[PDB]
């Protein structure tokens, strides 16, 4: 037995930026009241993972990173209600607490409880519960699952279908559910409209995949490798496009295009001058534009408030806008009845100790997905 | 009498920059086809009209400003089949063609025969009616109401009621309209919501009254002239705040106000600060901030896209979102049926003559809407 033991297992720990994970043994502490101790059965690597190596993000250091995935429930502390040792789980990365003024809003999910924006690298409780030699390492936004085993609190997890393939549905922890519902659920994606996608990596197939979905008649990819074509048209991409390729911006082609702007854009990549781009892009009296990509640490974007003025609406979201407890099992269901495909986005799949080969072949643009198994 | 013949009238002509207007006279053509020649009746002095004297807005100079007014028809051209001679209209700064893709779609009103994102000064085919001292001056908005008489185009005018009171509904063809329908329309203000609404002039007020008639809780009222709060609070603003009276920056004392973020706010004055300060205070995960203040001529805000990231919405809209054609004649039977007020925008009343005069009350400080009689 486990079960309220501190747990020796192997974990990829970042001790500093711009290097390697180390892949070694941590010590696990049990969970205290209201938190769940959970051992991870396969974990994505998500382009945000690796904005906390670039530091594009900033987030206290050393750290277990990892946020999407799932496991299966080891322990629970004292109070636990909403899942049981042997359940399969999502940890969710942005939480559902019920309690807070954003998880009351009908239209909110960004729970003030999260530990994206003022980032702590703790459990809710102020502390870790991870040591690795006699150091204490940080969690991050209060998932840690690039380790055989992570605790989380109660409110940053959900159940889901004992039978869910696991190796698969660990996408709804971040890219699936993301790009889908900021198509679906913040943008409003109409049927008949005319899309455009900037970066076609796991989240912006993601996004077309949701804008296909919402019966969108044009969905129009946006990417500098044109190697992402193929398998954007395969999930619903109508033409795709390289601004590379074209002697003006691609605002204006894409406006060009679209015979007078897009109904949606998406910027699904992480700059400043591709969320203006996107924003430009769309029809300057109806459009709406999402952004929904990572920009680098305390920089600002310049824009002119006109393209605003004349009726366009910009938004961004986090986690697609999903309520993540009350979502993430209901995607899951949504998925073993076949309303969606997760396949398309797995490119690679690979033991947890090759987390930093998995990385390197995001980094080198040959993947969408590697899945990484313990 | 008058019909096809040129008609010798006065108007305010703005020959330079930074100068007073010159009241003499213009000679105005007779209408070509499609075209409206009105008798003005009523014309309001909106803060975008000094946007032209101060070079905050650029249009073409020499130019008959002037965009918030009220007439009878004196003589239509061939093939007009909206308006007939002796017909009360309001001249549409924003027209409403009903034939481009933005006329077509349900929600978009910013047509695009409009003359505002690129100003030209003149009729649709591109040249002016207007001539003084032997030269050509240009239209702005294709309306140009600093005039005995105007030249419009067909969907440039809306026909109201012929019991209408000129002299009041004249706010109906700008500054009512547009905040009102920023409120209703464009936000969307909820039942039992807070507000904050910066800018307390005419198109401000006219915000409160939205959210005051939309149901909400709270309307917080920001201007650095206290002067400017008590008429505020007449028409629904449940507080008042001076951001010169606080030591901390006002989107920082309103997030403490609201207990953690407004859920509307509106941008009523055209200062990129205050664009990026309104849409700051807005909640985070769920809020919506609307502009509706005109920015200096090609000049670019900076924000931190985090800020759309985690939720929040930021549109800007022109009129209100109003489509103008469609609308203006039911505000107008609304207003008959006291729907909502006028009078508390009104301030001063002057005749035409006294235009200049006009003009150094809204500079002052002390007016709200100035209306000038012909
Ligand atoms: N808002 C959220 O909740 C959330 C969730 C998931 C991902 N993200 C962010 O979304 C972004 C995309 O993540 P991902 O899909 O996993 O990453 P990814 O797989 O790296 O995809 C990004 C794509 O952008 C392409 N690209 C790079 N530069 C340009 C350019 N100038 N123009 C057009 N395409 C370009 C690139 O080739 C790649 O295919 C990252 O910034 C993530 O951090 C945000
Ligand atoms: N979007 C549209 O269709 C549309 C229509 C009508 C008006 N406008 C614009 O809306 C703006 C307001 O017009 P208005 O109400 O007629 O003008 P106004 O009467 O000049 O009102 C502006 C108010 O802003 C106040 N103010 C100035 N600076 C600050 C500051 N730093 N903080 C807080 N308050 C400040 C000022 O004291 C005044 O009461 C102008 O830029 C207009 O051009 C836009
Ligand atoms: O990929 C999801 C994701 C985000 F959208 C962030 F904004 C963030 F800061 C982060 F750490 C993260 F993992
Ligand atoms: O007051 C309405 C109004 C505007 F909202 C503008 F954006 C503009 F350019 C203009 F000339 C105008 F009169
Ligand atoms: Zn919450
Ligand atoms: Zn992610
Ligand atoms: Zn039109
Ligand atoms: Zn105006």
């Amino acid at each position: 037995s486990t079960a309220g033991k501190v747990i020796k297992c192997k974990a990829a720990v970042l001790w500093e930026e711009k290097k390697p994970f180390s892949i070694e043994e941590v010590e696990v502490a049990p969970p205290k009241a209201h938190e769940v101790r959970i051992k991870m059965v396969a974990t994505g690597i998500c382009r945000s993972d690796d904005h906390v190596v670039s530091g594009t993000l900033v987030t206290p250091l050393p750290v277990i990173a990892g946020h999407e995935a799932a496991g299966i429930v080891e322990s629970i502390g004292e109070g636990v209600t909403t899942v049981r040792p042997g359940d399969k789980v999502i940890p969710l990365f942005t939480p559902q607490c019920g309690k807070c003024r954003v998880c009351k809003h009908p239209e909110g999910n960004f729970c003030l409880k999260n530990d994206l924006s003022m980032p702590r690298g703790t459990m809710q409780d102020g502390t870790s519960r991870f040591t690795c030699r006699g150091k204490p390492i940080h969690h991050f936004l209060g998932t840690s699952t690039f380790s055989q085993y992570t605790v989380v609190d109660e409110i940053s997890v959900a159940k889901i279908d004992a039978a869910s393939p696991l190796e698969k549905v660990c996408l709804i922890g971040c890219g699936f559910s993301t790009g889908y519902g900021s198509a679906v659920k913040v943008a409003k994606v109409t049927q008949g409209s005319t899309c455009a996608v900037f970066g076609l990596g796991g989240a912006g197939l993601s996004v077309i995949m949701g804008c296909k979905a919402a019966g969108a008649a044009r969905i129009i990819g946006v990417d500098i490798n044109k190697d992402k074509f193929a398998k954007a048209k395969e999930v619903g991409a109508t033409e795709c496009v390289n601004p590379q390729d074209y002697k003006k911006p691609i605002q204006e082609v894409l406006t060009e295009m679209s015979n007078g702007g897009v109904d949606f854009s998406f910027e699904v990549i992480g700059r400043l001058d591709t969320m203006v781009t996107a924003l430009s892009c769309c029809q300057e009296a109806y459009g709406v534009s999402v952004i929904v990509g990572v920009p680098p640490d305390s920089q600002n974007l310049s824009m002119n408030p006109m393209l605003l003025l004349s009726g366009r609406t910009w938004k961004g979201a986090i986690f697609g806008g999903f309520k993540s407890k009350d979502s993430v099992p209901k995607l899951v269901a949504d998925f073993m009845a076949k309303k969606f495909a997760l396949d398309p986005l797995i490119t690679h799949v690979l033991p947890f100790e090759k987390i930093n080969e998995g990385f390197d072949l995001l980094r080198s643009g040959e993947s969408i997905r590697t899945i990484l198994t313990f």
